[PDB]
C-alpha cells in the first residue's frame, strides 16, 4: 500500500472524525520540536562550536545546554500552535500558562529530555508527552494538568536512539514512526503494536536492592532462580526510561522503578513520565501499576508528584502484583 | 585553538613519525565505513523502503559487514580480516594486499538493533608478523601487538574512540559537516567509579566470586552508598560509559558460558586496549586480556574492565574464593 | 514572532477558512514529494551507487533516472493523498486518472523536474505545479485539466538551487519557504513577495535571434542600446525556467520565451510550466503574457499545448507588448 | 572497481609520489572548508534563525554573511593545516601571511564564494582556488602569490548547485567528485575529463554589447547567424563563473568575459578566478586566452589584477581568436 508520514496519518484521522484541527495542529508542532531536538542531540553544528571558522565555543554542561534547548523547543513550538492553555515541563517548577491570545483547549505535560544521566556517555535519550483537554470552566491553571491518566487525549514519546522513533497513541492502540533523516519526516512503520503477553527481560536498577521491599526482592529472585525449571530472564537497564520502556514494548518483558526505603514514593514523575508510558503500554495490551493501583487511575495532587512504576507484558506485571499481594 | 578532524589529526601524527602512510590510509577507509554505517543505522532512505516512489519492499548486520570489508580491502592496506560475521578469516586478494590485519565486529550489540538502543563497531589492527602467506594465523596475535584499536558508538550521537598507543582520543561526528571532530585528547578513566554493569540474569550461574562482588556493590561494608547499575546490552555502549563515567563492566564466565561470551579478537582485545590506554584495567580474572594468546579467531574469554580500584576489588573477590 | 513551517502555515489558513482539509492534505503530500526530490537531486546515497558496499551501479543517464524518479515521487504522493482525481504530468502523454477508491476533488498539473538540460552540469532545476478543482459532474477525464489559469486553486514551484526553496500562492500573494535540511521542514521566510515595477535584467535564449520576430528583435536591441542615456540591462539565462523565473520574481526584470520561426507556438508548456509561473508572477504584482493575451486567459486545447511566455516586472512586460503592437 | 573518496584518492597519489604529505594535508583542509560552506549554503540551521527555540535572528544581508563565513572557513582551515605561508582572498585587500608557527610551503589564491550576485536568488555559486609552492627564499610576502598560472601545483573549484561537485587537477587531467550528503564525503565520479573539441553553447553577458570590441561583436554575430548552414549556438549565462565554466567543461562550448569599454582590463580576477579555471580547462584539453596570450602565461603584477577571459572547447576559442586577429 501507500507510504504514510505522521502528519498525513494524523490529518486523515482528524478529518474522518471531523474535528476542529486543533489536536492535529498541536501534534504537528510537537513533531517539529522533536525533529529539532533530534538534530541537536545528533550534534549538528558541533564543528562550529570547536572553531572551524575561528570561533571556539566548547560546551561545559552539555546535559544543561541540551535540556534547556529541548525545553525551549517544546515550549515555543507548543505555545505557537495556538492549541494549548497549560504546559507542565520536567524543567519548570510551576505550570506554564499560555498567553491569552495564543490559548487553545489542550494541556500538555512533557519531559523535554528524558534520561539526562545518559547525555554525556551518548546512550539513548528521549522526549515524553501526554495531552489532555482542559475540562474545568475556570481560568487555565496548574489544576488543569492534575487529571488522572484515564483522561489522556493523546500520549507518546520520541526515542533518540540509534535511530529516531516516535510512538503515539490517541486511544486506539500504539503506532510507531521512524524519522527518515534524508526525507526529514517520520514514516509510519508499524500499526497497532501489541506487547507480548509474557516476556523474558526484566529491567530495573538493582543497585537499590538493600532498599527494596520484600515483594520486589522476591520478584527479582524469581527472575533469576525460577521456581519452574525455566531459563532465568535476561536483565537490561539502559538508564533512560524511554529507551527501557520502548524495548519493553517491542520485545516484551517488564520495567520497574518501585518505591524503596530512600525513594518511598518512587522516583519517576507521574504527570510527564509515568502516565504517558503507562498509557502507551496499556494501549498496546500491557499493564502499568504502582504496585497497589493502576498508574492511570491515580488522581494527581501536585504537578511534580512521584509514583512507583511497574509496567510491561501483562503476565509479567501480574506475577509482580502477586508478589506484592503475598508480601502484604 | 584549531579545529581538528580525525583524518587531519591522524595525518599529522603519521607524518611526524615519517611512516609509509598505510595505517593512515587504513584508518581513513575504516572511518568511511563508519560514516556509512552511521547513516544506515539512523535509517536514511527508509521512506524508499516503504514505497514513497511506489515500490513497497519493507540486513543491518550484513550491510555493516560489507561496508567494512569493502572499505578495508579497497584501502590496499590489508592482508587478513577477521569479522564477527564470518566463520573463516578473509584474506585480501594480492593486488589489494597491504601489511595489516584487522579484527572487527561491524555491528556490536545486535540484540539492541530492533529496539533502537545503542549499537557500535569495534576494531583492532595488527601488523602481519609472519613471513609466510597471509592466513588466519596472522590474526592470532595477542593484544600486546595491537597497532591501533577503537570503536564507533552509534548512540544518541555518533562517536569514535581511538588509540594508537599514546592514550585514548574521542571524536564526534558532526552530521552537518560529515566529519569526525576531535573533542577530547588523552581521556583518563577515574580511579574508582560508582556504576557496575553486567547481566544479573545469570546470577544462578555465577561463580562465588562474582556473586560476592555483586553483593558488595549492593550492600557495601563501609557505610558508603551502593553502586548504581547500568546494562545497556551493547558492550560498546557499556564500555564507553565505563570509560567516561568510571566504574566496572563485567561479562565473567558462568555455568552456561564457562569461557565467557565475548570474543577475544574483535570484542575484548580492542576495548581492553582502549581501557588500559586510558589508565584502567582489563582482566579475564587470571591474566590481562591483552596477554591472552589467541588459539582460534572466534575464541571467547571472560571480561572484567574499568576503573582500576573497581577491577582490583573484583580480583580480590576472585582470589578470596580461589 | 513565531517560527512557521509550511504545513503549520497552511493548516492555520485551512482552519480559518473552515475547509474540509483536502487541499492541505494534497499540499502536504506534494511537499513530501518535493523533499524527496530535493534529497535525490543533492545526490544522497551516491556512495552506494559507486560501490561503497561492493555493489557498483553507476547510472548511465542521470537526467533519465532523476526525472523518472521525480515523476514517480509526485504521482505516488499525490494519488496517495486521496485528494486527486486527475494528474497531468510533463512525463506522461495522457492524463493520469486516479483509481476510484483514491479519488478526491483536485486536478494537478505538474512538471516534476524542470530544466532537464541543466541536470548533468548541476545548474539549478525545479518542480512546477498548478492545482485546480474538478468542475465536471461526470467521470474524471483529461477535460478536467483543460481549464484556463484563471481557475487555479493553488500553484507554486520548488527550486533545487544553491538551497531548496518553495514559492506558493493560494490567491493572496506569493510566499517563500526555505528547506532547512537539518530540520527537514520548509520554513516561511518571506510573506507576500512583490515584484519590482521595473527591472534591469533581461533573460532569454539569444541563440534564437535569427528566428525572432521583429518586435522581439527590437525589444532586445532596446535593452542593449537604450535611447535615453540609461545603462543597458544585464543579461542572465540559466536555462531552467524555474531558476530564471524566480530570479525575475525576487530581482525584477523580464523573462521571455517568445514564439520563433522554429517554435512558432513557443516552447514552454501551458498547463504545467507557463500557467503556474504566470499565476505566481501575477500574484506578486507582475505581468505574464503570450504577446497577444494574458497567459492565464488562454483556454487550453490539449494537455501538452505550448504557448509563448513573456513575464516579469510590469513596466518591462509593457515595453515588450508595446514593441509587439508597434510591429503589427 | 573500488569506491574512492577524494582524500583517499589524493593519499594514494601522494604516497606513490613519496611526497612529504603537506599538499595532501592542505587539500584535506580545503575540502573541510568546502563541506562546511556547502552546508551553510544549503541553509542548514535556518529554522534557528527564524525562532524555532524562541530566539529570532533574521539576517539582513545574506550575501555579506555567507561570503564572510566562507572566507573565515577557508582561512581558518588552510592556516590550521600547517601547509601555508601566504593566502590571497577575493575578500581581503592585502595578502594574508600565515603566522610563523603554522607556516608551511604553499601559497593559496582563492575566491571563497564566487557568484555573489546569485546568492539571494539561489542560483549556483562556488569556491575557486589555486595552490602554488613558495619559490622565493625570502620572507613570505604577497610576491609569492604573483607567480603565473604555469606554476600551479594544484587548482580546482567547488560548485554549490543542484548538487555539490569538486573539480580538481594536480597536473594530470581533471577529476570530478560529488559530495554524498548522506556519507559526508566526496566520491570520485569521473576521472580525466576531456572537453569536446567544439561545442554548441556560447556564454557571455550580452548586456555589454554596446561596449564590446569589434571582434567580440563579430564572434557573437557568427554564433547567432552562422554562414555555413550549421544551426546557431544555444546561449547560456548563469552569472556565476563556476557554474558557467563547469557547464563549459562537461558540455563543451565557450565562455567569454572579454574586455569592454567599461571594463578595459576585463572584470574577472587573474589570481583566484581566471588562473584556476584556465588551469582546469587546459588540463581537460581546452583553451583559455586573454585574447592576446594564454591566461596561464600572464605574469601577475598585483594580487587583485583583472584580466579578460575567453575559454572552453579549443575549436571554439580558436574561432574567437581568429576574430581578434581579423579586427587588428
Ligand atoms: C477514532 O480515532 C481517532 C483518531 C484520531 C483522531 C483525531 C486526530 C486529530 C483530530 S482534531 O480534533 O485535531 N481534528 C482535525 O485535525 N481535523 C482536521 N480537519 C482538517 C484537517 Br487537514 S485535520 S481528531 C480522532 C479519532
Ligand atoms: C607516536 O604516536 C604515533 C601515532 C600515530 C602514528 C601514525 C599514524 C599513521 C602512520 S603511517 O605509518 O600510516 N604513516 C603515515 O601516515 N605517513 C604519512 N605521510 C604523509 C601523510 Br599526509 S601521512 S604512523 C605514529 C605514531
Ligand atoms: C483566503 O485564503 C486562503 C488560503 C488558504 C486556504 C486553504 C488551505 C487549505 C484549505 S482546505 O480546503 O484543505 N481545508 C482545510 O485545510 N481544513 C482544515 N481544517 C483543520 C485543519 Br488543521 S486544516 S483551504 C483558504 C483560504
Ligand atoms: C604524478 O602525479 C601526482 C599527483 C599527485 C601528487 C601528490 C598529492 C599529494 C602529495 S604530497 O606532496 O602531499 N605528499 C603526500 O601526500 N605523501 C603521503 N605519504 C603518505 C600519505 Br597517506 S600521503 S604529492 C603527486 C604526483
Ligand atoms: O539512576 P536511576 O536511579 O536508575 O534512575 C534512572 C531513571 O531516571 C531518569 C529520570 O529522567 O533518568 P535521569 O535521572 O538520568 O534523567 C529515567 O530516564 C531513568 O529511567
Ligand atoms: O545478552 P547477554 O548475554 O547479556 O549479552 C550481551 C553481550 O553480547 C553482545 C555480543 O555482541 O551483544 P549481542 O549478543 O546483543 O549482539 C555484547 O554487545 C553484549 O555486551
Ligand atoms: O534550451 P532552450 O530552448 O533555451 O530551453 C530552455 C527552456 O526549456 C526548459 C523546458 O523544461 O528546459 P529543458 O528543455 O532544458 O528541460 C525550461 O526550463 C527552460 O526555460
Ligand atoms: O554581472 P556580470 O558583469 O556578467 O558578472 C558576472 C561575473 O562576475 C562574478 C565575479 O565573482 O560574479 P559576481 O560579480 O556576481 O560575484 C562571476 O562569477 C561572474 O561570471
Amino acid at each position: 500500500t501507500d507510504m504514510l508520514t505522521l502528519t498525513r496519518y494524523v490529518m486523515e484521522k482528524g478529518r474522518q472524525a471531523k474535528g476542529t484541527g486543533e489536536l492535529t495542529q498541536l501534534l504537528n508542532s510537537m513533531l517539529t520540536a522533536i525533529k529539532a531536538i533530534s538534530s541537536a542531540v545528533r550534534k549538528a553544528g558541533l564543528a562550529h562550536l570547536y572553531g572551524i571558522a575561528g570561533s571556539v565555543n566548547v560546551t561545559g554542561d552539555e546535559v544543561k545546554k541540551l535540556d534547556v534547548l529541548s525545553n525551549s523547543l517544546v515550549i515555543n513550538m507548543l505555545q505557537s500552535s495556538y492549541s494549548t492553555c497549560v504546559l507542565v515541563s520536567e524543567e519548570n517548577k510551576d505550570a506554564i500558562i499560555t498567553a491569552k491570545e495564543k490559548r487553545g483547549k489542550y494541556v500538555v505535560c512533557f519531559d523535554p529530555l528524558d534520561g539526562s544521566s545518559n547525555i554525556d556517555c551518548l546512550a539513548s535519550i528521549g522526549t515524553i508527552f501526554a495531552i489532555y483537554r482542559k475540562t474545568s470552566e475556570d481560568e487555565p491553571s496548574e489544576k488543569d494538568a492534575l487529571q488522572c491518566g484515564r483522561n489522556i487525549v493523546a500520549a507518546g514519546y520520541a526515542l533518540y536512539g540509534s535511530a529516531t522513533l516516535v510512538a503515539l497513541s490517541t486511544g486506539q492502540g500504539v503506532d510507531l514512526f521512524m524519522l527518515d533523516p534524508a526525507l526529514g519526516e517520520f514514516v509510519l512503520v508499524e500499526k497497532d503494536v501489541k506487547i507480548k503477553k509474557k516476556g523474558k527481560i526484566y529491567s530495573l536498577n538493582e543497585g537499590y536492592a538493600k532498599y527494596f521491599d520484600a515483594a520486589t526482592t522476591e520478584y527479582v529472585q524469581k527472575k533469576k532462580f525460577p521456581e519452574d525449571g525455566s531459563a532465568p530472564y535476561g536483565a537490561r537497564y539502559v538508564g533512560s526510561m524511554v529507551a527501557d520502556v520502548h524495548r519493553t514494548l517491542v520485545y516484551g518483558g517488564i520495567f520497574l522503578y518501585p518505591a524503596n526505603q530512600k525513594s518511598p514514593k518512587g522516583k519517576l514523575r507521574l504527570l510527564y513520565e509515568c502516565n504517558p508510558v503507562a498509557y502507551i503500554i496499556e494501549q498496546a495490551g500491557g499493564l502499568a501499576t504502582t504496585g497497589t493501583q493502576p498508574v492511570l487511575d491515580v488522581k494527581p495532587e501536585a504537578i511534580h508528584q512521584r509514583v512507583p512504576l511497574i509496567l510491561g507484558s501483562p503476565e509479567d506485571v501480574q506475577e509482580y502484583l502477586t508478589c506484592v499481594q503475598k508480601n502484604q
